[PDB]
């Protein structure tokens, strides 16, 4: 520049598929399986202390991993360089991923010993059974079936309705629901999916703090904010998503507690008896999970990334991948027991102490394409306007210093002081993370160049070149 | 100093086959019917001997 920052773009934003050439050099990577054994309901901590002994792990929460990748320009190379390192720079493209489940078919389960529930109002049994002191019951559910996986390279955006706070312009008091304002935030590991009360916080909306389970009270519940993400052309925040979700209405119920609502008292006619009074108009549909089937598994089959939502196809502008997984369908909870004493020789429920765990597996197989971004002066100006940090990291002119001189604290040694001594010694240092809240997967040298002996690999050779297998695949008929 | 430095690859082992030439001679076999009729709730064993009753 000038002209001008550039032009044009904006408008029309140049794709990274017009000057970023693919190469036929392939490396292969994968993980060694991942296993995390939690307690979905709550983490089990030592209550004499504050540290976890069993974490919280669940498929009914987002499992969001921050994958850090090498860069090809760190290599000594096996000789993948035939040109000057300043006419081009190298970046990865990920062209296939399979995300495996090692968990059997069967659901996980959540519940609450005191879920806020009055009476049954699907078909009556009461108007109220209580409006004084207590009325909550032992009730469990498995939250709705959600399967989705989505892949990006910058952090995903979630939406949820946060607490818009009661206003005093229009009459809303405590004991009236607030106006609700949508407060959107990054999808991060440990966070709960939508429950079908809407996707909202429950940490400060809830004030009994015991309407719902131990798990969702203490999370933010979120719905994916597809909408802002698919409107970024580049799609660096995601360049792949899919979903399958469903839920059915188990039974209508009424919440524990009295109306806070204002009912116009002129939309009915008064009765006599039971029909004189009103129940609480705080009806809620009770939701419940769906039937699990092996034809609903979007997993253990490969998601290609040869093409992507974004201009991005896994192109490294940080050398990171974000992979978010939800699987509620193999999120088996396995039940077990240990006997408290062998002093009790009869069957007692004060003898054999039931315990639940959830075991969580994930494996990710990856095929990596080596790609290049060819740099001319004009290209370099576009990137500079785009994100300057990329140029510096690559290393590219024009840098000051010099620099110099003197220094201080001279001779001796100490020696007393003299001399100097100021002293004064440097670097706190401080501070931004940039962690933020993710299950760290380091890949740096799991990279390969054979892909005939990885299962993903074999299928990728089949798809790409129509060879090699190596001998044969399938049937026939069968 | 790094390491990596490709090499790379990991890894390449021999194909089970690549030179299996299928002869046009074929044979057939079979079993007559394999059957078993048990008890689905529990093995019924004879306690005096050690052998199944069902």
């Amino acid at each position: 520049a000038t002209v001008y920052l550039p032009p044009v773009p904006v408008s029309k934003v140049v794709s990274t598929d017009e000057y970023v050439a693919r190469t036929n050099i392939y490396y292969h990577a994968g993980t060694s399986r991942l296993l995390a054994v939690g307690h979905p309901y709550f983490p089990i901590k030592k209550p004499n202390n504050n540290k976890i002994l069993v974490p919280k792990v669940s498929g009914l929460q987002y499992r969001v991993f921050r994958i850090h990748l090498p860069d090809p320009n760190k290599f000594g190379f096996p000789d993948t360089s035939f040109y000057n390192p300043d006419t081009q720079r190298l970046v990865w493209a990920c062209v296939g991923v399979e995300v495996g489940r090692g968990q059997p078919l069967g659901v996980g389960i959540s519940g609450h010993p005191l879920l806020n529930k009055l009476d049954d109002t699907e078909n009556a049994s009461a108007y109220a059974a209580n409006a004084g002191v207590d009325n909550r019951e032992c009730i469990s559910m498995d939250y709705k079936q959600t399967q989705l996986c989505l892949i990006g390279c910058k952090p995903p955006i979630g939406e949820h309705w946060g607490k818009g706070s009661p206003c005093t312009q229009v009459a809303v008091q405590p004991g009236d629901c607030p106006p609700l304002e949508l407060i959107n935030t990054v999808i991060q590991d440990g966070d709960m999916v939508d429950t079908g009360f809407g996707a909202m916080d429950f940490t400060t909306l809830q004030a009994n703090k015991s309407e719902v389970p131990l798990d969702i009270c203490t999370s933010i519940c979120k719905y994916p904010d597809y909408i802002k993400m698919v409107s970024e052309p580049y799609g660096d925040s995601l360049f792949f998503y899919l979903r399958r979700e469903q839920m059915f209405v188990r039974h209508l119920f009424n919440r524990a507690g009295t109306v806070g609502e204002n009912v116009p008292d002129d939309l009915y006619i008064k009765g006599s008896g039971s029909t004189a009074n009103l129940a609480s108009s705080n009806y809620f549909p009770t939701p419940s999970g769906s039937m699990v089937t092996s034809d609903a598994q979007i997993f253990n089959k490969p998601y290609w990334l040869q093409r992507a939502q974004g201009h991005n196809n896994g192109i490294c502008w940080g050398n990171q991948l974000f992979v978010t997984v939800v699987d509620t369908t193999r999120s088996t909870n396995m039940s077990l027991c240990a006997a408290i004493s062998t002093s009790e020789t009869t069957y007692k429920n004060t003898n054999f102490k039931e315990y639940l765990r959830h075991g969580e597996e994930y494996d990710l197989q990856f095929i990596f394409q080596l790609c290049k971004i060819t740099l001319t002066a004009d290209v370099m100006t576009y990137i500079h306007s785009m994100n300057s940090t990329i140029l510096e990291d690559w290393n590219f002119g024009l840098q000051p210093p010099p620099g110099g001189t003197l220094e201080d604290t001279y001779r001796f040694v100490t020696s007393q002081a003299i001399a100097c001594q100021k002293h004064t010694p440097p670097a706190p240092k401080e501070d931004p993370l940039k962690k933020y809240t993710f299950w760290e997967v380091n890949l740096k040298e799991k990279f390969s160049a054979d892909l005939d002996q990885f299962p993903l690999g074999r299928k990728f050779l089949l798809q790409l070149g129509l060879k090699a297998k190596p001998k044969f695949t399938l049937g026939k008929r069968k």
